[PDB]
Parts: C-alpha cells; sequence; structure tokens
C-alpha cells in the first residue's frame, strides 16, 4: 500500500514540525502502521464553536479531561489530579459525541490516534496483537496522546467463552495495555459508543470518565438549531426560531441537520431554478413548519 | 480469473469516462471493490421506465442527485451539500431496485452496488479491510453513490448476540459513514423492504428515507403505461383506466405480471404462427386473469 | 468434472467459460435429462397446468427469439409451484429438467449453507453467476418455504445475509440474463412477502378431482396389465376421496402386489382388476 | 527492532548488576526476545504500602507466594513447604490484582518476567512454541523467576476442537512446560484473570494457588480510601470519612479511584481558576457527597 | 546453539555410557537436533514408589508396555505377545499421567524421548518433516526405546481442510512413520492426553494400549495422600487421615498435593516466623479447616 | 552418508534382482529417490497374512497386478492394461498398509513407498526436482508402484491459500500422473483414511479405488483365525465364532490389540516363570476383556 507508506511519512513529518521533541525517535513497523492512522487537527472542521447545546458538558469535558491531560504541571501540586486512564462518549444516536472527539482532535494538543477495526485485526495469526502493542507503545512515545476507537462497544463486547481465539486474545491485550504492570505515560484511551451496555464491565471500569450525550433539551435544541444555522442568511421577523426548537419532541442533532438542510434547500428553490435556467431566501418559519408535524 | 478481468475493465471503463483519475492508484482490496462498480450503460432502466413516482422522481432529484452531482451549483450555502446517507424503504415490488438503476443510469455518480459475498469474508479482519476499502475509494472517486442492496440485513439491530466479526464490521461501516475523517461528498444509497429492522444508528445516519409505497389509481395507472409501451394495443375495446383501480393494492412488479401472462394470452396466436413455420391487448386479457 | 464435461458435449459453446471455486461447487449440483425417469407422459391430470407451465415458463425461456416481438413476451423471473402434498410438483420439476434444455440447477441446503463466515453468501453468488454464464437455466430449490421464511429479526444473521443475497440475485440491479427461478413448496403462507413478489408465476397444483384423478390412475398403471371386464377404473378413481397423486400410487403398488401374490408365491417355491382396489379403499 | 535490541541489552544488564550469579549464562535468539519483557522493580511505583483494603491478602500472599519461593533454604526442612506451580489472582474487576502483580515485581526479589501475546504469538510457523520454550527455559535459568501472563483467561481458554492449530499446540507447550516431566527449578507461574469460568480446567488444575480479590467490604473501601488519599491535604472536622466508605455501595477500587480524582478536581477548583488566571481547599465531605449518590 | 550443541553432546555421551552397543551409530543433524531431546532416569524423581493409588494400574503399565518392551526374549515365545505400537495415557485432570511418563522414563530402561512441539515445528519448509523422520529413525537407532509427545492431543487434533498445509503433511508422516511400510522395530510412542475425544480416529486407532488414568476413589485419595506426605513428620492420634482421604469429594491428585502443601504451611506457621527472625505434627486441625467436606 | 549407503544398497539390490537395469545411470536426485525404495525382502506381510479380504485380495490381483506385471499376458486388447493409479481407502485399521505390504511382497513391481520427509525440502524448486526424478525413476524402473502413504495431506483440497512451493510441488506431481497414462507402465498406489479430503483432480487420476471398509462377521473371522497362527490355541473350551460376531464395529488392530491383551492374560504364568507352553487361548481372556 504505496498510499499507506505516503500517509506514514506525511503523519510523521507533519508530526515532528508541530512538536520538534519526536525527532529522536524511531519506531518498528507495527507502530508505523499505526502511525498511519494519526488525525491533525488541520483536516478536521468542527470547533467547540461548531458544537452547540452542550456547554456544560464542553466545560467539563475541559477540566476533566483535557486540562488534566494537556497540562500537567498546573497540576503536580497533587497527585490525584492528573488526566484519566479513559474517557467514554455514551449516549442516544446523534447527539455530538462524533464532533466531540473532532474537536477533540482539534482543540486538545494531544496526538490524537483515530483508529478503528480494520487496522487493527489482521489475517495473520498474532499480528493483530502486535499492532496493539505498538498502538500503545507509540502512545507512550507520543506523550500526551488521545487513542480513540470510534464505536467502541463492538470492540469492547461481553466476553463470552464463543469468542474468537484472535478476538480474545486482542481484548486482554487492550486491557492489559490500559490497565496493566507497565502503565501507560499521560495516555488517555477516548471512547465513543451508542450502546454503553454492550461494553464489558472490566472494560468499562478502565474507562472511568463517562459523559451522557443524551437527547437535547429545549435549551439544547435551541443552541443547536443557532449553532447549524451559521453562515446561513435568516429572516427578521417571520421567523421564529424558539417554537421551532422546542416542537422538535425528541428529535437528536442530526435529525436537526437534516431538517435544516430540507427546509435551506426548500427555502433556496429558486436559486435552484435559476441557475438551472442560467438570492437565497431568508429561511423562516414556513419551510421548518410545514416539514416538521407539529 | 473473471475477477481480475471485471476490475480492469471497471477500471479502464472509469479512467475513461472521468479522465481525472488516472493518477490514482489502488490497494488489493480497494480494487476487489473496484470488482463491483455499475456502470450506466449495463443497466437498461431510465426514468422514463420509472412510471407512477413522478413527486418523488423530482424529489430524488432535488434533493439528492442534485445536491451531490452539482456542488458549484450549491456553494452559495453551506447547507446545501448532499446527504450522508438515502433510504429507499417501502412495501415489495414498487420500483426501489429501478430507482437505484436509474440512479447509476441517469447520476453520473461512479455508482458502487456491492453486496454480502464481496464484503464478508472467512479471514479474519479481511471484511472490516474491504469496508475501509470500500469507503476509501469511495473518497477516491469523489462523486460517488455506495449501494447496498437489501440493506436491511446487513444494518440489522445490533445485539451482544451477533457475531463478532458481523459486529465489528457494522462498526467499521458506521464510523466510515459518520466519524471523524467524513467522506467527501460520498452518498450512501439504500434500498430496504423492511425499515423496523435496521438499527436506529444506522437509521439515523440514512437521514434522507423515501417511502416508496404502493401505488395508488394515479400511479397504477402510470405504471401500466410505462409497461406497456413497444408493445402493440387496441383503439376503442381497450379502456386501461377501469385497469388500472381494478387492481386494489397491487404492486408494480404484480402489475409486470397481469401484463406479462395477458401478452402470452393475446399472442397466442402469434406463436402458433411459428409453431406452424401480434394481437392488440384489449380488455379481455386482463379481465378475464385479475378478478376485480 | 463429469457434470462439466456433459454441460460441454450437449452445448458446445461454453467451452470458453472458466469457472470460480465456489461456482464450481454449484456445478456439482446440476442435475441433467439423462437421469431424471420422469416426462410430461409421465405426469397425469395436469394437462391444462402442462400446457400453462409450457406456454408461459418453457418456450418463453427456451426460445427467446421467437418470443423477441415484444420486450414483455419474456421469462418469468421466477416460477412457485405450490399446493397440497403429493400432487405432482417435484415430477413437474423432474420433466422440466426432462424437457425443458436449460440447464437444470437443482441445489438443496446442504450446498448452500457452510460452516464458515460468509462462505454462504459467496455459495449464491456463484451459484446466480454461473447461472448467468449457463444462459438458458433454471435454478431449483426444492421445498422452497424453508429457504425463503418469513423474514424476522431473530433469524440467524448468515441465515439474513444469505436472504438478503438470493432476493438481490433475483430481482437486483444486474439482471439476471434469462435465469428463472423454479421453486416447489407445500406451504406457500410461509413464504415471505417479497419472495413471493419476485416469484410471481405461482401455479397451484391442487388435489386432484376425479376427472384428474382418473388420468393418474390411468398414468401410473402402465406397463401393468389390466383386466378387460371385470375391471371398472372409473368408480375407482372417483371413490378416492381427496386422495392425492401419491397415495394413489401406494394403493395402486398394494394392489400390486395383493394381484402379483401367486407369483409371489411361485418364486418363493393377475390382470388387475377391481377386487383389490375395491377391498382396499373403503 | 533496534529499539528491542536496546531493551534486551538494558534488561540484561540490570539482570546481571542486581543479581551477579548469572554472567556466565548465555542465551538464544529467543530466549532474548523473552528477556526484552521482563519487569525489574525500579519501573513500577507500587508497593504494598500502596495496597489498601487485602491486608489478610497481602499476609496470605507473602506466607504462601513469595517466602516459599524467595527463602527455600528457610523451607528446606519439609519437602512439601516449597514454592507452589502457579498463583492465579481471580475476581470482579478493579480489585487491586494489577497492583498485587506489580507489588509482586517490586517486594518478591524474583526476576519478573511480566509478558503479554503480542510477544508470544507469531506469524511463523512454530515460532511461538519456541518463545514459549525460550521463555520458560529463561526462567530455569533465572532461578527465582515470576512469569505474569496478565489477563490470563485468553490465553488459558476453554480448549476446543474448534481452535486455531498454533494456538492449540501453544497452549500444550505451556501446560507442558508447566508441569510436564523436565519440572521447573523453583518457577512460578502467577496470572491475572477477571472470569476464572474461562480457564480450561487442567490449566486452572495447573495454577493451584488462587486468590479470590472480591469486591472490597466496608472495612475493605475504608483502608482502601485512605491508602488513596495519601499525599492530598483533608479536612479536620468538615470531613467524615467512614460514612463516605459505606456509602459506596459495591464500588470497586478503580470506581473509588476516580470518584476521588473527581472530588480532588472539584476541590481544587479554585487553583485551577487561580493557575487560569496566573491552597488547595482540604478535600472534605462535600465533593464525595455531592457526586455518589448515596 | 551453542547450548543445544552441549545437550546434544551430553546426551549423546550418556547414552552410549548406559549402553555401550551404540558407540558404532551416527547421526544425521536432524537426529542430532532429536537426540537434544532425550530424557534419562538419572534427572527424574518420581518413581513407582512416588505414584499413590494406581497400583492396578501400574501393574497393567508393566505386564502390557514395559516388559513387552523391555525384555523381548522373554517374550519371544510367541510372536503376538510384544510391545504395542503406542500407548495413550487419558483422564481427567492431575491424576498422575505426567508422574506415569516420569516414571516411565525412571524404571524401564528403554531409551525415553520426550519431545515437545517446539523442536518440531519449524518456520521453514520441509523440515518439521525431516525432523519427525529423523525423530523416528533415531528410535529405530535406540531400538529399545519410548518417544513421548505429552499434551498430545494438540499433535493429533481432528483432521480438516482447514489445517495448515506444514500441520497437514505433519500429521501425515508421523502416522506414517507409525504404522507404515518400514515398521518401527520395537519403537513404542507412549502419549498423555488430558482430552481423549480431540484425538482423531487413525491416530487413536494406532494408539491401542489406551489407560484410563481417572477421578481417584477412596482407596486411591487413601493411597496419594499417603504417598504425598511421606517425608513430613506426622501426628498419632490427633490425625485421622482416612476421613480426609474420603472428604475430598472430587479432588484431583494435584489438588490433593496443594491442599497438602497449604496445610504443611499452615502447621509450619510457628517454624516459618522462628526461622525468619520443628515442625507441627501434621494432624486433623489444619486440613479440616482448609476443605469444607 | 547413511542416505548414501542405503542408495547403494538399494540399488545393488534392484540390479542383482532385475539384470536389466544395470546399463542405466541416474542424477542425484533420482538417487535421493532411489534411497526410500522397498524390497520383499524387509516386509513380513504377505497374502495369507492378510484375512477377511479375499474378494478384495482377488480384485487386487486381477485389476492391479496382473495388468501391471504381466503385459504381454493382456496386450490382446489395448485396454486391458495397469491403472495410472490405485487408492486404498476405508475406516482406520482395515488393511491398507498391510495391502501396501503384500503388495511390495508378492508384485514384482520395484515398489517405491515414499513420505513426505524425502519430497519437501527446504530450498526453492528442490522438491519439484525431487517429484520429476521420482516419477524418471519409476519410468526407468519400468514396472513400478510408487506409494505414498496417507496420501490425503499430500493431496488435500487445492485452494488459492496453499504454500507456492506446495502448491506448485501439487501440480508437478498431477503433471507427472497425466503424462505417464501408462507409458512407462508406472502405476501410482496410495492409501488414505479420508478420501474426501483429496482434491477432486488428484482423486480423478488415481480411478482404481477399493473401499477396504470395517470388517464383518465373516470377515473379523477370518482376522481372528489369521492373526491366532503361531499361537497355540484350546480345543474345546474355545469358540472363536463368537468372540469373531461379538466385536462390534472393531477394526482389524482393535482385533489385534485385544488378541495381544489376552495372549499376555494368559500366558501370566509363563511370563512369570521366566521372570524368576502357554495356556491354551481359551474363551475366558477374549470374554472377559471385551463387553459383548
Ligand atoms: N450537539 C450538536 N450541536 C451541533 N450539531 C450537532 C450536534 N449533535 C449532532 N449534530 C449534527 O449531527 C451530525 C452528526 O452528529 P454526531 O455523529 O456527532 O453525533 P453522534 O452522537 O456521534 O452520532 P452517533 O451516536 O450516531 O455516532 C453533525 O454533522 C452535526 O451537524
Ligand atoms: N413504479 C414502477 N414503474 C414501473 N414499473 C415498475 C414499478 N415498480 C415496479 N415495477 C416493475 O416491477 C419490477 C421489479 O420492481 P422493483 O424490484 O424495482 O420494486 P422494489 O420496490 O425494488 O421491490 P423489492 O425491493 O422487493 O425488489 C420491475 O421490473 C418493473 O418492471
Ligand atoms: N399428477 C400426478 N400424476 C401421476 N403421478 C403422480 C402425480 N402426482 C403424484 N404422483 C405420484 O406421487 C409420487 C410423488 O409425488 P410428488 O412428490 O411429485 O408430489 P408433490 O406435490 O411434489 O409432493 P411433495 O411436494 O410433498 O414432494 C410420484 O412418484 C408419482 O408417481
Ligand atoms: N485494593 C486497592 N487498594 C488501593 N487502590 C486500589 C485497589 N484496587 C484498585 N485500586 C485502584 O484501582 C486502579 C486499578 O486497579 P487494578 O487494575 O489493580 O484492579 P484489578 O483487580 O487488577 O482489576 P483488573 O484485573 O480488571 O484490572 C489502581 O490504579 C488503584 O489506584
Ligand atoms: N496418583 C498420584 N499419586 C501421587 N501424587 C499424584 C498423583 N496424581 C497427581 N499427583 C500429584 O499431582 C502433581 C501433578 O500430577 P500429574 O501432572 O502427574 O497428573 P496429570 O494427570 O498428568 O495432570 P494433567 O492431566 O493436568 O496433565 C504431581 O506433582 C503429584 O505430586
Ligand atoms: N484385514 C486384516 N487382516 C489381518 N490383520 C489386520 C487386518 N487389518 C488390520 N490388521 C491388523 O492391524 C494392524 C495395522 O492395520 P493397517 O495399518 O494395515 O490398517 P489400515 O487400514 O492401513 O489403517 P490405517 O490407514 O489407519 O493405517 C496390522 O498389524 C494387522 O495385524
Ligand atoms: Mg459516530
Ligand atoms: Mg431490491
Ligand atoms: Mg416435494
Ligand atoms: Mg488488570
Ligand atoms: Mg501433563
Ligand atoms: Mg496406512
Amino acid at each position: 500500500s504505496r498510499e499507506s507508506k505516503a500517509k506514514q511519512s506525511l503523519q510523521w513529518e507533519k508530526l515532528v514540525k508541530r512538536s520538534p521533541a519526536l525527532a529522536e525517535v524511531t519506531l518498528d513497523a507495527y507502530e508505523r502502521t499505526i502511525l498511519s492512522s494519526i488525525v491533525t487537527p488541520d483536516e478536521i472542521n468542527i470547533t467547540f464553536q461548531d458544537i452547540g447545546g452542550l456547554d456544560p458538558l464542553i466545560s467539563d469535558l475541559h477540566e476533566s479531561v483535557i486540562y488534566p491531560l494537556m497540562m500537567p504541571e498546573v497540576y503536580s501540586n497533587s497527585p490525584l489530579l492528573q488526566a484519566p486512564s479513559g474517557v467514554l462518549l455514551y449516549g442516544p444516536p446523534g447527539c455530538g459525541k462524533t464532533m466531540l472527539a473532532k474537536a477533540l482532535a482539534k482543540e486538545s494538543g494531544a496526538n490524537f490516534i483515530s483508529i478503528r477495526m480494520s487496522s487493527i485485526m489482521d489475517k495473520w495469526y498474532g499480528e493483530s496483537n502486535k499492532i496493539v502493542d505498538a498502538m500503545f507503545s507509540l502512545a507512550n512515545k507520543l506523550q500526551p496522546c488521545i487513542i480513540f476507537i470510534d464505536q467502541i462497544d463492538s470492540f469492547l463486547r461481553e466476553r463470552s467463552s464463543t469468542d474468537h481465539e484472535v478476538t480474545a486474545t486482542l481484548k486482554a491485550e487492550f486491557m492489559t495495555l490500559w490497565d496493566g504492570l507497565l502503565n501507560n505515560g499521560r495516555v488517555m484511551i477516548i471512547g465513543a459508543t451508542n450502546r454503553i451496555n454492550d461494553i464489558d464491565d472490566a472494560f468499562l471500569r478502565r474507562l472511568p470518565k463517562r459523559f451522557l450525550v443524551s437527547l437535547p433539551g429545549s435549551d439544547q435544541r435551541y443552541k443547536i438549531l443557532s449553532v447549524l444555522l451559521k453562515d446561513t442568511k435568516l429572516d427578521e421577523d417571520e421567523f421564529d426560531l424558539q417554537l421551532i426548537a422546542d416542537n422538535t419532541k425528541g428529535f437528536s442533532g442530526s435529525d436537526l441537520k437534516e431538517l435544516c438542510r430540507e427546509a435551506a434547500l426548500d427555502a433556496a428553490k429558486e436559486y435552484i431554478k435559476q441557475k438551472r435556467q442560467l438570492k437565497i431566501r431568508p429561511l423562516k418559519t414556513k419551510d421548518f413548519t410545514k416539514k416538521l408535524r407539529m
């Protein structure tokens, strides 16, 4: 995979130019394959000002996740003020957890590692355990680090005697590198999941800072609608967004995203017609109302 | 070795239709995904071949194809772009497969119709790599539509009793759908019969959903007419309107059958002549068959 | 190898075709006409159904250039044979493999469902790809209700994805080039609605009525020597109230034994007339 | 890799400087790869005074694990006073078992070997069996030794005819080196596991010193809370730790660790604010109480 | 390896000094690597007087395994009185099978070969088949021989097509050397296993002498407890071992070993203390307080 | 060294039994194959040592040995010659190895029994040369039988995941098989337990296959009798027929072991005396052992 070597070299050079301290460090081959899956902030478009309706959760995320990890000499006064061993983002679908991860890669200066199953599980015997060990060793090398397993429930499923051999030893490798004897040096394991119940009890044990990114309430739906509708031109009087926010009974954040898109199209209908035959309509209450059936 | 021939054929055709993709190379799994790419020239269904769904065709255009196919038209606002995924759900035989066929026909997106045989593999972790290669290929073929036909089985209600490779495969799929590394203009169009069997997260990231429902009187009329083209009808003895409304609750393919069987009924004499070596399709054949 | 060489010697145009391993495992379950003993003169009491089967199943499939005049004169995507037990459906399939020159594929669950992950979906894809290669083809899933059962969220995952693979190859985007899916079933109700929807040419092979039972009785009793006067088959036919075709087969066997009783005794050391049937069927 | 060679050389020189009697011994290549995964006491921060709520278990661990292994000439009186063939640490998650292993590497002078699946299972045919044989041969060379397979249930899973061949032969190699004909000379196999049931009966049979590191009771939760809160400044009167210990109904040790961290942050909130704009508040009952919902 | 070469040279010289008739025989390299894994009696501490609760099985083991192999001119009267082609020791865990092998290496004078998977399966192509062929050729050279594959179920697992190509040809090589055309000259293949069911039917078929080393009964638990407690000082009256024996409901031999070790430490608790800063007679208190009937 | 001595010994013995083999020389790999040639004098099993297989022995003769060993007898018709290969398949312990032994004994063909240790080599392309040398040697030793014991491992279901040297080795073997359509009067006799694991092409060029099945009552009788020769039995207190039809499903070697154990159990006194004739082998030992 020549694209994988290009990605490894690109991600490496970028990692050594933002943090010059990592130059003297070399890697094994599996560590380089893990380096192929490192997300830097410049390729992510979501910030905290792009996340709405979660401000207390953003502040808690800061005060107990980023600052205890990113600035240790600030917290060096007490030995029990340091970063968690792992963070779990769990909740109903479409409430922000993926953008929480995106803005964690954006604001927090930790070398962010977002890896998936395709880069962990391998065909050959014992390669995937070595991939996990290389992942954690790389995280120890990149001392401020966040290892992200998106959709982490599948990876941390209820262990059973009917599991596949490699899967079981892979889970044991992962847990050991998480809370084993050679403890990770300032390495955080941030995970996003939709079903917390499918996670094994030991895995959840060592994933101890867990945030309920729940369905948005009236305030949260208001802040989300407003956050989504930026860079679009609204209406002065014929538009009341408050009722619309509350009218969406139990709608998640992405359900709002889709309804906002569909209404943006329904308001720009004349723009579609004009550029089909060759001034967006102020986004007022008509489109949202005719769509969502209050 | 027909897989290699299909890969090479589909690739050369992809680079001759769109010349900008010559500099791009692929990994092996990406090539196995390339083996399952449908081009428009091998599909014989168009929008003029789909009847009784004209408002749905127009909605499909205005919110699926143009927001995907022509972005610089839609660059004025950041919330005018393509959906992350489209679902075609409804009762059986209402058009969804031909909706996909004509999406591969009219829409110029590099259409990927893949099935379970090309995703699931015997070996450990190969199927997750197949999914990652699928989406990476879709990102390479920047205007793309990835189509999982009969998508309910793939997106079934997730459970702790699932198979491990199935569960991690579902997680890989969802992560490539709405993860951090967001897809660049990649749409995931899916057809399903039972929307309820789809998991809530999978449905959540599949937000453009169309009810391709059972055809009504207008829709049955337009379908009957669309099907009966290229066949020779009758002037007076035929009244198609009553027949359209007589087929209460019949799906589109059920109509396709009462039309084939009646075509055979009428042209029995034509076959008889060839046995030795057509008839105007009027109300008699349809009426004697469908029992009002 | 045997089925392959026989397929290329009957139809020479398929020599240039290459196969995949799973396609060859599907090739292992192909039925040629020479190993089947049932013809349309071996099926009795179903003559209108045989004629309908011809005119809407075999000829629309076997002779397309005859029907090339209209685009809606083609073959059924699939053909269901449903009805009460023992009415002829298996012999309908046998004589479809006999008379119709389509490369007949009769497969069962043992050759589809496999232990390993994702092998069975590949087996289905290879089955249909082989059917596309053997362009006039009939794929036959005997006892097809179990395979096309009411889909549920409590199904096994490999079963569910296998059903989805099957349906997708039946009426998905890439069209099956002249490939027919003929299925026999006893309970049509257990078939899923989508499966039934794409299997629309459905024939009710029902319980034989007096006239049909007469024809069945006559068809079964060939190659056996009957009686001139003391035998009246008509009453016997109608007297079998609601008996299926195989029920008639068994009663005819038992009466053949009861008439050949002296033949048993002689080889240990009769004209089939009304006595044996009458004393048996009450 | 080259870092693996550096780790082998470092671990070797440290092993020969702590115990001078092993200078004359040389190793095969696989034995050196096993030497790459040896944990010395100086890289582990946990001692027995760092383990709370397990004092009878610590004393039993001493009297039947360390002293029968570490001091044999003391027990040479009777032939049935020697070290066990293996020790299992099993129990519910987060009750101390990895710190039990850490302090076994700390206090007990046995040349501790903590190995994982990434260093055992290899891609090539028959390498992993040779890795196991080299592991035990090295343990025999380093005569007072403890071999530690963290999360040992995955490695000792219920055997089946549907196992992978390399996995099955690897299990047979391991068992044979554990209780075969060439018996190990003073070599102990200490293992930690969460689910004892997944362990095969033969593997458990030859792992006969098993400790139930169970969920902490009221006394144990008291001792754990006290052990965790050292090096942090508490309150004199407004703090009553006893109720807090017995308020945590069924909480494991790490669940207490996380709640203590979160309360330390919630008490040092003014320190966060001060170093954001530039003492620690005595850790009293308010933080723990407002958090844990008694 | 230099340690491996020292092991080969040491095992070789010891083999030629115990049995002088093998001096004229030379070996190929693979045969020498097999010679590196030969167990002589002097490095094993277990005898038949160290095995308890299995006397009828010890006597059967003698009469149908050792003597038919070790003394052939005694059995030369009939052609059907010779050694088995293979012996299998199967049973529940911890019932004695490993010590059965140890005392087979101890009493029986056969040149005992205990080999494991690390010495058979190799990385390179076709080396492991040559290792098997060299193993059996060496066994034929060392004419009274016992080849031991400890934990033999993994090696003789149910053959399938899902198996590795080397593994399969290795199994075929092994079986062919076991009961092929060039029959082994007085070579016995003794194997120990815990799960007999995982063994392939052909592999089991050529392992016709199979012993059920089952869980110990009341008599067997009595004899085991007594065998284990030798060289330790017991009590006269306050100790009744019979009840202890029967009380251990379904305990294997090693479960008894561990119990006995724990109770020895619980009785020597005073000696432990004193020596750290002679032994209490091992009476019923320690066993009773531990095993919960 | 030992290989060289074995090669020289086997060669000189081959040229002294058949003097027509002198003018022929060999390549090095052919000599390594010559190192694995079994002559009749080192095998103790004959056709009077095989019991319970007399129809199979006669079929083996009439369609395997005589069509190979005596061609000028069968030169009348071109379709009366030796098979390209013979497969002995069946349940374990039914006689197949002794079938091979007595094929090396009675049949005068220069028997080659080879195993995988002599075929598969470490170096690249040596093992294909070993196969080619094997068959070339068989062509030189014109009446020949090449024996691969445990053939199913060698002839396993071919797959794309097989080792390259293994796959090319299988292709070399098959090519040398179809090459010799009795052109060099070379027969490939193989014994296997699992016929199903054999590849279809391998099995195809292996047409003469014998089911050496589990012994029936007659076969168990003949086996028991064959095994108990050279041992002294009893006149009245011994009824063997009972024992023969009593061993329900026992293979031949299962009988061998039970006969040994009963021989020991009857000679117990003789053994004792010698430790410081045999008891007539009567029904007591067998009955007390086999549990009906
Ligand atoms: N709190 C929020 N504020 C603003 N936009 C949001 C919020 N939550 C969701 N969205 C919109 O929904 C889309 C996807 O949401 P996201 O995937 O982050 O939620 P999620 O909880 O991770 O979803 P899932 O649980 O299904 O993985 C984003 O593109 C975003 O525009
Ligand atoms: N709306 C329609 N207009 C014209 N023909 C139709 C329509 N719907 C169905 N048909 C006929 O039915 C056949 C199959 O329909 P199709 O498979 O597209 O329906 P579907 O909704 O996808 O059902 P399923 O999901 O069960 O396959 C087509 O060949 C077509 O001729
Ligand atoms: N119509 C018929 N004409 C002549 N014989 C018949 C007829 N129907 C059944 N039989 C006799 O019954 C036997 C089996 O019937 P068959 O299996 O074809 O019926 P079926 O409806 O397919 O039953 P099932 O679906 O339960 O298998 C045949 O051997 C045949 O002799
Ligand atoms: N008994 C205890 N005394 C003091 N602290 C403890 C205790 N148990 C757990 N902890 C705290 O919990 C953290 C992790 O505990 P540990 O991982 O040792 O538990 P464990 O029993 O090994 O569970 P697992 O096997 O699931 O890891 C430690 O950092 C420690 O601070
Ligand atoms: N029959 C016995 N007599 C005396 N001691 C025994 C007996 N069986 C087991 N033991 C004790 O148990 C320990 C291990 O037993 P051993 O490994 O021989 O049994 P095993 O059946 O081979 O075990 P496994 O089945 O788990 O391989 C020995 O050290 C011994 O002290
Ligand atoms: N038909 C038989 N007649 C006499 N003895 C037999 C017979 N079959 C087996 N035996 C006895 O079994 C022993 C080995 O049997 P053999 O190996 O020939 O069986 P097999 O069918 O080749 O089984 P496998 O393929 O498992 O080796 C011989 O020593 C012989 O004494
Ligand atoms: Mg997500
Ligand atoms: Mg469809
Ligand atoms: Mg039927
Ligand atoms: Mg732990
Ligand atoms: Mg053992
Ligand atoms: Mg054999």
